[PDB]
This record gives structure tokens, sequence and C-alpha cells, in this order.
């Protein structure tokens, strides 16, 4: 365990342990993210880093770290890392794909059903005591929500997570429309998902679920204009990234009935608070917990430990994001 | 439009109209259940009646009802009608089956997922501004919920709804197990469901969903004994009837920790208030909104009328609950 590695947050012990035997591990104890200052300090002698999607690994971080040769992102997304810069510096950047697919997929559908049926609102009605108080028990017109079975779901970004969401959608016998960068005949037939241009999908879909990474090409992909294309009774689910949606536009689309409601797990700024958004009833919110499942986090901690260790052994990491960096340097310390 | 029909509550316009040209309709207009007396008074010269769950239609009601010949229940469950006496008095009783099947199955899953993933508690942490306030964006051990995909779902009651819940589960690649009055080969194969002893189903399921009618046999089917039998990590979902569960035992099983959580749509008293339960964070509650979907309450409405409009024409109601009554008297007024 000669190599040094800093882990920016308390991850599953199963992972730390695995590293304890090949690396000299240091871990950030405090619950709240590591201060930007304190971070540029720790990375001084480290050879590898295990970062959260919260840390901004930009050039500054790279500069204040001469021995850093691999950064293991404890997440599947990496928009919080300066990939290109890292590749030029011969630095390997890994993420944790697959191991968290079902966790995220399950939550999307949780937000879809909950948002379409008023679970979160009804619960407040029952819990608070207002249900008892009002005296009425069961009314023919209360809490009317949207059907989900047999309806049309539109998946934007048919990758690992998106495909998972389509499988669950098959249980509900929904019609599956999807918009992604390419058409994968093999996937389409298997899940029976029909490709359609984003404008058609947002026009025909009863549920629109975002499963794309955050890129310059997906930034605010869902804007005011796009929201208008949507049915007044459609719902928008976002377990992707906050910035993929123009929050101001959404609040408007909601407050003005352009769409029925929205279920959000990700926000443009985290933690997040928005009085006008949070005031709505046809909105379901969750603190970025897409992957908050016992299995997912466990498998994430293991995958992270796998990459670094493979690296130590001069092996091409299992889940390397920037493969081009392979030619700019060799894996090792 | 000679026949007279009293409708206990305001239900979808589509129904009131279909009958409008076949019956002399009167619609109780208060959101709260009709008081005992007022109901007794109103049911004097009524030839038909449209009731809601909450309406306790016993012999006392049949007495003040000299012209009552049919009772259409705006619901699929009829544990609120003294069927025996109904038959004895030659009164036909119909319900609204199937039309609300998917609406209820959907919610069953809304609950299963929302309970398994702290959706209700997440929305609170986030919505109240408590998330921003705490200043921590994302932590590897926050809101860890239970995986669902690939897990075992045990369905108590494999009827129209319980089967709809199985299909839904196929979408999450769940291992389907069910306990029910009778094994149905045709259905088992189709859904790939395995019949199992109630005792086994409760020891092997990660999720237990109740979908049985309320009967002398099902009263408190789930009690302290059975609760204890469930996995310490299992979740109980009840969209059947409140009385099928021993509320007090569940509270304990939750606090004590015999099981992980419960999503309840129905209770022993409705409206319901229980300080002890309502203070648990591993319990998701909804005001008995199982069939509250536009299409459902809509279809249910057309069926009620459909049954009444066919009876008037001297025909056996499409969804007659008591077939035994066809003999005790023919169809008609
Ligand atoms: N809420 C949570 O806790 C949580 C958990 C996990 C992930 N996430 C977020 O959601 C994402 C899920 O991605 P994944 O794990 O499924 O990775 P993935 O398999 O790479 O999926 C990404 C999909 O988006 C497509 N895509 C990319 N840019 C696009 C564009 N401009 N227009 C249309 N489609 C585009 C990709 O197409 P190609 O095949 O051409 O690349 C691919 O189909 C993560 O990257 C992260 O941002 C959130
Ligand atoms: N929460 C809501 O808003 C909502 C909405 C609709 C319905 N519900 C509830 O759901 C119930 C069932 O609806 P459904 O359409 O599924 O009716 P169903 O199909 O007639 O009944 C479902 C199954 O329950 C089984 N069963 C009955 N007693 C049993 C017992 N003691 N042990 C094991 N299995 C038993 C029946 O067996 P058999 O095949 O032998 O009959 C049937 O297979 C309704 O009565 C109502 O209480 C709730």
């Amino acid at each position: 365990m000669k190599p040094k590695v800093f882990i920016t947050r308390e991850i599953p012990e199963v992972g730390i342990k695995m590293l304890e035997d090949e690396f000299e591990v240091e871990v950030w104890g405090d619950e709240k993210e590591i201060p930007r200052e304190i971070l540029l300090k720790k990375v001084k002698e480290v050879d590898a880093l295990v970062t959260m999607l919260s840390e901004r690994i930009d050039k500054e971080v790279f500069e204040n770290a001469p021995k850093l040769r691999i950064v293991a992102n404890y997440a599947v997304g990496y928009d919080n890392i300066d990939i290109e810069e890292a590749t030029k510096r011969g630095i390997y950047v890994t993420n944790t794909p697959d191991v968290l697919t079902d966790a995220t997929a399950d939550l999307a559908f949780a937000l879809l059903l909950a948002t379409a049926r008023h679970v979160v609102k009804g619960d407040r009605f029952v819990r608070s005591g207002e249900w008892k108080k009002r005296g009425v028990a069961w009314h023919p017109k209360w809490f009317l929500g949207y059907d989900v079975y047999g309806k049309t779901i539109g998946i934007i970004g048919l990758g690992r997570i998106g495909q998972a969401i389509a499988k669950r959608a098959k249980g509900f016998n929904m019609r599956i429309l999807y918009y992604s960068r390419t058409r994968k005949e093999e996937v389409e037939r298997e899940l029976n998902a029909e490709f359609k241009p984003l404008e058609d999908l947002l026009r025909e879909s009863d549920f629109v679920v975002l499963a794309v990474p955050l890129t310059r090409e997906t930034y605010h992909l869902i804007n005011e204009e796009r929201l208008k294309l949507m049915k007044k009774t459609a719902i928008l689910i976002n377990i992707a990234r906050g910035k993929v949606v123009d929050t101001n536009a959404l609040v408007k689309a909601l407050k003005e009935g352009w769409i029925a409601g929205a279920g959000l797990d990700v926000f443009e700024e985290e933690p997040y608070y928005n009085e006008e958004l949070f005031k709505l009833d046809n909105v379901v919110l969750t603190p970025h917990i897409g992957s908050a499942s016992f299995g997912a986090r466990e498998g994430m901690a293991e995958l992270v430990a796998k990459n670094l260790i493979a690296f130590k052994r001069g092996e091409i990491p299992p889940t390397l994001v920037n493969r081009e960096v392979i030619k700019i340097r060799k894996p090792g310390f």
C-alpha cells in the first residue's frame, strides 16, 4: 500500500477496505462537502483521487497536484471533471456506470407514479390530520391523477439508465418513444422502443423522462419552447441533471398549466431552494437520490476500488472515461 | 325517465347523464358522507340507488326502502353492503370491476416505490428548505432505500388487481410469489407467478402487497404473528382494505423494526388519524385514492349507469355481485 489516495467523502467501507490493502488511504470525515481550499491542499502528495460529483476537478485542482495520475469519480456522470485537461496531463478518469442503473431507474418510475397520482400531496393530507379534520373519507372526485398503464412514455437519452426505464415501462404496457444520439436496432427491437425526433416525442408523450448526461449540447435541452410542445396533461421527470432543464421555464409551464406536473431529483444548484417551484402541488421533489439504494452505493464503492487497483497494476481501468488518454501516457505510478 | 334513482354522492358527469334519460335522478350534493337519517329519509320512494364505499347499506336501509330493487355500488368492493339480506330481499347489487383495475395497480406500485425509496420524506427534506439549510448537497449514505429490480414481490390475493400488480412487477424483473384462495394454472404460467403458503410468502418476499376483499376470513389477516414472519428488510403495501391489517401491530412492527416500512392507502377508520403511525418516517400514506384516475372514476361512472339502465330493461346486470338473487325475483321494477 505504497500509493497514496485521497477520498473526498465517507463511501461504503467495502470500497475503502479494498484500497486499504493496495493504497495508503485518507478519507474526508465531515458530512458536508470538502471546502474548496482544504481540497487543493490534500491533493498535494496523492497519486489517486476518489471524488464526489460535488467536487469541481478543474485545471486548478490538477495544477495543485503533480503526482495525481488517476481520478475515480464515485458516480456515473462526470460533468464535474475537466476531462480534456486531464487527458492532456495523462490523467485517467473513471466513473461508476451500470452498478447504479436499476437504483436510478426505479426512482424515476417512483417519481413518475408519485407525480402522476399525488402520493406526496395525499400523504401530507393524511399525516397532518387535515384528512380527519375535513371529515370526508372517500370522494368520487378527490385526488384524481393520471393513468400510467398503457400510456406513452418518451425517453430522452436511451443509454444505460434510459433503457432500464424502458424495461420497467414494459411492465406498465406503455408505448415507448425515445430520442437519443443514435438508433440501436438491437435495443429498439428488444425493448420495442420506436425512435422519434425530439419534437415529435415531446408532442406525443404522456411522460417525458430525461436520462442524458449534462453537456453543452444538453444544457437547457428542455426550455420554454420545448415545454410548450408538450401536452397540457403530460409530466416531466428528471433524474439526469438539473441544468438539462431551464427551471424558470418549468415554473412557468407549471404555474400556467402548459404541462400537468414534474418530478425532480436533480436541480441546477445543489442543495436547492426555490419558493415558487416548491410552492406547487403538481411537483414532486427529492434530494438527488437517484442512486441512493443499498446495492448501488455498495457496488459503486467496489467499482471505484477496482479501477485504482487495476491502475496500480498497470492495467487499463475497467471503466475509463477518457480512452484517448491511453496514447498520451501509460497506466501506473 | 320514470324510475327514480338516488345517487349518494357527486360522481362523474358522464354517468349522471346516461341515467338522466332513463331515471329520475337526484344527487346528494354534500362532499361529506350522507348522514344516516337523511339517507333513510331519501330512500323511501327510490327504485334504484347509487352508493359509495362509506355508505353502510344494511337491513335498516332496506326497510325504509320499499321500492328499492337494485343497489349500484360505485366501487368494486362491496364489504359495505349486506349482500345476504340484499339477495333475501330480491335486491340486485352491482359493483365496478376492472374499469378501476389499472388505476389501483398503478398506485400499489406508486406506494411500493415511494416507500422503498423515501420519496415522501425526500420531498419534505427538500421542499421545506431543510436541505438547503443544512448546506450539504449529496452524501453517499443519505436516503438509502431498498432495491426493487430483481427482488421478490409477494401478492396476497391474485384477483383482477393482484394480477395487474404482477404484470407491473414483470417490468422490474421481480420474482413473483402469491398466496390466494385458489391456484390458477392459466394465470400462473402467463405471469410466471408461483403459488405459495401465506406463511412462506411472508418469509420470502421483499415486498408484500395486499389485494384481497374484506371478509370474515381476511379481517386482520396481517397481524402481529404474520408481521413477525416478514423479512426485517421487507415492505408492506396495502391498497386492499384497512381492516385486512391490524393497524396497532403494524405500528409496533415498524417502531420495533420487524419490517422496514409500509405504504397504506386504506385504514380501519376513514378518515383516519393515528398519532403513533403518522410520526413514522417509514410509512407512506394516501387518503384511499386507489382508483382515483381520470379514466377510472370515469369508466366506473359509465358502468354504474350501464348496470342500472340494463336492469330497467329487465336484463341481468353486466356486473351483478349477487347472482343468487336472480332467482329470488326477476330483473325489473
Ligand atoms: N439522479 C441520480 O442520482 C443519477 C444517477 C445516475 C445518473 N444520473 C445522471 O443521468 C445520466 C445517466 O446516464 P447513463 O448512466 O445512462 O449513461 P449512458 O449510458 O452514457 O447514457 C447517456 C445517453 O444519453 C445520450 N445522449 C448524450 N447526449 C445526447 C444528446 N445531446 N441528445 C440526445 N441524446 C444524447 C447518449 O447517446 P450515445 O449513445 O450517442 O452516447 C446515451 O444514449 C448520468 O450521466 C447522470 O448525468 C443521475
Ligand atoms: N384502495 C383502493 O382505492 C381500491 C380500489 C379498488 C379495489 N380495492 C380493494 O381491492 C379488493 C380486490 O379487488 P379485485 O378487483 O382484485 O377483486 P377480485 O379479483 O374479485 O379479488 C382478488 C382476489 O382475492 C382473493 N381472495 C379473497 N379472499 C381471500 C382469502 N381469504 N385468502 C386469499 N385470497 C383471497 C380472491 O380469490 P378468489 O379468486 O377465489 O375469488 C381473488 O383471487 C376490493 O375488494 C377492494 O377491497 C381497493
